[PDB]
């Protein structure tokens, strides 16, 4: 059913989403300027048409500059094009959501994303620095207020600057939250999340799409394991020993074999990479399929060990991963 030509699938709000994407989070201090901008313009040429990035990835920038050249040389129309983008800790008071908004689509240069979600559950003390922290180095919380952040989200949808609303990082209890709002106007329609092999999500999975809410799977290919904030604990995913049998099987690496996992259990994959070749290697994917045993015996693989826990913000009222799911 999925093609590389056609492999969009639905969002609740009669949208669509390409089923892989390319992620675009890099480290500032060691990713040569214009990195981005060249990999958003080979994984169009490839056949992505989706692109998943944010304003404090500091690259945002050059995410438009791609688009908006490969747009004007014909080579998609903007409406061929899937761009997310998302609202971080520091911009969760509602009055600070749209204008928020409005300043990636002038870094983007584009009349609107899109999907827009709330990044992270927790809300930062809002102001210029992205991590507030007092002398002491204690970090700066701010109260959230997600059905009032969301009603905010809501009225950006209806000015007609996003197509769909979606939210990342949020635990069975955070989404029904929303879910359960009183005047709930737009649901969210995506809940992007760490999700591999290592971490199958299969209860928040099964919650989605239990309400209509497709996963996004952030960091598919297991992360760049950058210590930094990687919790290195698993072996390196790509490196496990039945990922590399079966894709030896199908003449694929590792990689290919934990895309198509997620892709075929209808989880949406935004592998980052801005290296021509696995650029292209990453989106090889349509051209074979997993068993139903292959796919069992990958999903047997899970851990239950995030590679991105977060836990700097652990003390966070917001943390979402205390909670089961
Ligand atoms: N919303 C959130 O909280 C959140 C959190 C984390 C990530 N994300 C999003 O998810 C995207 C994906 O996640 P991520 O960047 O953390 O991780 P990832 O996509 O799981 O892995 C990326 C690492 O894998 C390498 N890589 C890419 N293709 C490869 C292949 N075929 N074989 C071997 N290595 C390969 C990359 O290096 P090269 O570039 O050199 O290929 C990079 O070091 C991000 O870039 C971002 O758009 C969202």
């Amino acid at each position: 059913d999925l093609s590389a030509a056609s492999h969009r699938i639905p969002l609740s709000d009669g949208n669509s989403i390409p089923i892989i994407g390319l992620g675009t989070y890099s480290e500032p201090k060691s990713t040569p300027k214009g990195a981005c901008a060249t990999s958003v313009k080979v994984a169009i040429d490839t056949g992505y048409r989706h692109i998943d990035g944010a304003y404090i990835y500091q690259n945002e920038h050059e995410v438009g500059e791609a688009i908006r050249e490969k747009i004007a040389e014909g080579k998609v129309r903007r409406e061929d094009i899937f761009y997310c983008g998302k609202l971080w800790a520091t911009n969760h008071v509602p009055e600070m959501v749209r204008p928020t908004l409005e300043r990636t689509l002038r870094v983007l240069q584009l009349d609107y994303v899109d999907l827009y979600i709330i990044e992270v559950p927790m809300a930062f003390k809002p102001g210029d620095e992205i991590y507030p922290r007092d002398e002491n180095g204690k970090w700066l919380y701010h109260k959230s207020n997600l059905c009032a952040t969301w009603e905010a989200m809501e009225a950006c949808k209806d000015a007609g600057l996003v197509k769909s609303l979606g939210v990342s990082n949020f635990n069975r209890r955070q989404l029904e939250l929303i879910l359960n709002k009183p005047g709930l106007k737009h649901k969210p329609v995506s809940n992007q999340v760490e999700c591999h092999p290592y971490f199958t999500q299969p209860k928040l999975l099964k919650f989605c799409q239990q309400h209509d809410i497709v996963i996004t799977a952030y960091s598919p290919l297991g992360t760049s394991r950058n210590p930094i904030w990687v919790n290195v604990s698993s072996p390196p995913l790509l490196k496990d020993a039945l990922l590399n049998s079966l894709g030896k099987r199908y003449n694929k690496t590792a990689a290919q074999i934990v895309l198509r996992f997620n892709i075929q259990r209808g989880v949406v994959v935004i592998p980052k990479s801005f290296n021509l070749e696995r650029i292209k290697e990453n989106f090889q994917i349509f051209d074979f399929s997993l068993t139903e045993e292959e796919m069992k015996d990958i999903e047997a693989l899970n851990k239950n060990v995030r590679f991105v826990e977060l836990l700097m913000w652990r003390d966070h009222p917001e943390y979402p991963f205390h909670d089961e799911y």
